[PDB]
Order: C-alpha cells, then sequence, then structure tokens
DNA sequence: AAAGATATCTT
DNA sequence: AAAGATATCTT
C-alpha cells in the first residue's frame, strides 16, 4: 500500500545516505551545525523526494503549505477522493544516548482539532490519516563543529553532527501522551518512551476519537485542568462524572 | 575594522554564491524548500566559514552555543579582554517582491536582557556589542522539479527557492522598534521598513539605553500597556512624568 | 511537570 | 496591532 511502501523507502533511504553539507550551484560545501534546529531542517528535506516519489507511484497529488504556520507539511490525495487526504508531519528530536527515552511534540492542541479550518491547508474533516514521520538522531560528543569550507572531493572528510539516525511513521493517536509537549506554544505532548514503543504503537489512548476528546478539552494550565483532569486517569474519572 | 571586513566579506559571499541543495556524502542531491524555517537555517550555515574566517584574521575567538536555545549565535572576543565580547545573531526574513517593507523578530524581551544569566552564553554584562547579520530573500513558488534528487553533475539544473537574497549587519538597538514581534513568544520587534533603512540605521531609539529601558519595562499585554506605555512617544511622556 | 525559552509568521 | 499560530527544547 502507500503506507507501507512509504516505511520501506524510508528505512532504505536512511540506511543508504548521510547528509553532510549544503551545496552552492558553483560547487561550493558548507558543513552541518549541531542543534535540532539545523537537523529538523535537513530531515525535511530529505524526505521531500521520497514521500513525492511513493506518492506518484500509487496517483496521489502530493502538496505543501503556502501560508508558512499551516499544518501539515505534505498533503496527500487522488483527485477523485477529496475527502479521503492524508496528512504527513515530519518530526525530530534527539537522545544523547542510543537507548535513551525520547518525546515529541505533536501539534497544538488549540487550532485545527478544535477550529476546523484554522491553520491547516484543507479542512480538518477532508483528512482519514494523519501520520508522524519521526526522525531520531544522536548528537556527537564533540560541541564544536567544522568552521571552514569544503569542495566536492573532500565529501569523505567533511564531519557529521550525528552519531546515527532512525526513522518510523506512525499515526498521530497512536503515540499521542497526556501531557502537554510545550507551555504557552500549547502543543500535543508524544509518550515519554524508547524509539522500538513508537514503532510497534504502544500508545494510551484506546482510540482516535479518545485522543481527539482529550485534547480537545485539554486546559492551558495546571490551575485550570485542576478542576478537570491533568492525565489520562484523571479525564476518564471526568468522563464518568459526566463531563464536569 | 572587525565589522567593516565582515559586512565587506558577507557582501561578496553572497553575491558570488548560491546555495541549491543540501549533499550526502554518496553525492546526492537535494533540493532546498521555499520556507523561512529553511531558509534561515541555510543563511546560517552560509554566514558560519565566513564569520570565523574574518574573526581569526582579527585575532578572535569565536564561540558557538553549547547548549541549545542560548543566545548568541556567535560569540567573539579576544583572549586578553573576556570582558569586551562581540554578539552575532543571524536572522532572516522574506519578502514577495524586491522593495517592500520588512521586519524582524529580534530576540526576546523577558529573558537576558531582565536576567543576566538567562538564555545567553556568557552573562549578558560582558557583551560589549550586539550585531545582526540580516537576510532578505524574495520568496518564489515551488515546481515539481524540486522534488527530485540531483547529481554533482546537475548542479546548476537545480532551481532555487529564492529571487533574490539581500544582507546586511547593524547594531540590535539601532534597528530595534518599539512593537512586539510576537506575542506568546514575546519578542522584540524591528522597525518596519524598507532595506536601505536597516543598513543605514534609520531606527527611533536615541542611545542604547534608551532601547535597554524601553524593552525592560515593556508590559506582555495591550491591557497591562494601557496605563503604561503602547509606543515610543508614549515611552519618553512616562519618562518625563517620572514613570508614573 | 509546567512553564517559558529558542526563531518567525499570519490575520 | 495584538495575539496566537508553526517546530522543539530546557530548567
Amino acid at each position: 500500500s502507500l503506507r507501507s511502501d512509504l516505511i520501506n523507502a524510508l528505512y532504505d533511504e536512511n540506511q543508504k545516505y548521510d547528509v553532510c553539507g549544503i551545496i552552492s550551484a558553483e560547487g561550493k560545501i558548507y558543513p552541518l551545525g549541531s542543534d535540532t534546529k539545523v537537523l529538523s531542517t535537513i530531515f525535511e528535506l530529505f524526505s521531500r523526494p521520497i514521500i513525492n516519489k511513493i506518492a506518484e507511484k500509487h496517483g496521489y497529488i502530493v502538496e505543501e503549505p503556502k501560508q508558512q504556520n499551516h499544518y501539515p507539511d505534505f498533503t496527500l490525495y487522488k483527485p477523485s477522493e477529496p475527502n479521503k487526504k492524508i496528512a504527513i508531519d515530519i518530526k525530530t528530536t534527539y537522545t544523547n544516548k542510543e537507548n535513551e527515552k525520547i518525546k515529541f511534540t505533536l501539534g497544538g492542541y488549540t487550532s485545527f482539532i478544535r477550529n476546523n479550518t484554522k491553520n491547516i491547508v484543507y479542512p480538518f474533516d477532508q483528512y482519514i490519516a494523519h501520520w508522524i514521520i519521526g526522525y531520531v538522531y544522536t548528537r556527537v560528543a564533540t560541541r564544536k563543529s567544522s568552521l571552514k569550507t569544503y569542495n566536492i572531493n573532500e565529501l569523505n572528510e567533511i564531519p557529521k553532527p550525528y552519531k546515527g539516525v532512525k526513522v518510523f511513521l506512525q499515526d498521530k493517536w497512536v503515540i499521542a501522551g497526556d501531557l502537554a509537549g510545550s507551555g504557552n506554544t500549547t502543543n500535543i505532548g508524544s509518550i515519554h518512551a524508547h524509539y522500538k514503543d513508537f514503532v510497534e504503537g504502544k500508545g494510551i489512548f484506546d482510540s482516535e476519537d479518545e485522543f481527539l476528546d482529550y485534547w480537545r478539552n485539554y486546559e492551558r494550565t495546571s490551575q485550570l485542568r485542576n478542576d478537570k483532569y491533568n492525565n489520562i486517569s484523571e479525564y476518564r474519572n471526568w468522563i464518568y462524572r459526566g463531563r464536569k
């Protein structure tokens, strides 16, 4: 299927290629920096060709946003099936050591999930799937990156800002947690777990319907949350009480 | 001076080189996307070797943040004078057609300017200068060709996501404005003007001390600013009356 | 944890 | 404009 083909293509491409710099039209190469600010950008760009190739192979049109603060990174759909759109978002995070627990920010909880057309390319109801392509990289111990330029002959001598990279594709609701991923920017937080758990989808919500109800009624501050719910257990008790 | 040389080098490099993609150690090239999240990263990386080259020529050490989310992008200082550090931050914004008005977000107003060691590499009082290297690019619409990978022999064929790029170097206080650049993320806003005004330094503050005082006492919401000041005129009247 | 940093945009 | 979106991190 589209999903299985995309997952195979992602593993393969990632296992074969290692990004090491930005290149100019004149052939001069500039090395990469250490921060996720740099790496999330690199992984977004690395993924575009893969996604588009697999999508074409299945008769899916691929669209990127026009406005810069609009979700998702990629909207896939067949012209004949306008209400069966697939949303793909690329998310990045790091680990200092290979077997540590990681977590992702999974998007705002006050935008499109509460208002059908807010900050989203197409109305939220036109999407039948929301996939997360997550990249996890291990930072290198050296805090000092290279500050000189290179040429094509020196590609093998350019130091990489990451030690290793792992990728996965998974439905957003399956990996969503019950604690916010950010405060002032009100993001949904993912489960705090090992890479394997994201791959296998060991989440906390019983369904996508529960995931949505939880995040649509989550309060912004703990003060407001204390009289409602602060976690999954409390949310379920809140349902029992009659949503009050 | 360090400053004249740095801007001559940036201006020169920008005219002779055009970034067109990221490259893998295997020689595969991936095209660039058209949003600022992407170009901001590219311009940061493009600037690094130039800043380091010019700094070394003048005997300065160049240091990048050891921790993420710490200002500034580059800290320059002579070993013999640790308390006269220079902060350089790279900022990017876009324009839809050349010669329109632009504005930048100039960093937070509730972190290091109010608390000497908050989110900054070295205590704020050890910096004698805060320079902003600003990049302005004219946005260009993404085409189908940008969604495939390329080879080294095709560098000149890869489409660029920008039509033109202008660069300037100026002191932060000089180009700082009196209105916030963001709400929930409390950023200082720059003057809203044409590129030449940034190069020339036609700002609104009379001194760096006025700039600091204004932003150290700027309230976070218009409700709270109502009885204090919302702009430079009201701030000056407020100062005239005894800060009441 | 929760709250508020990092950079920049949109209406 | 002011306020709150986009992604992610740290204390």
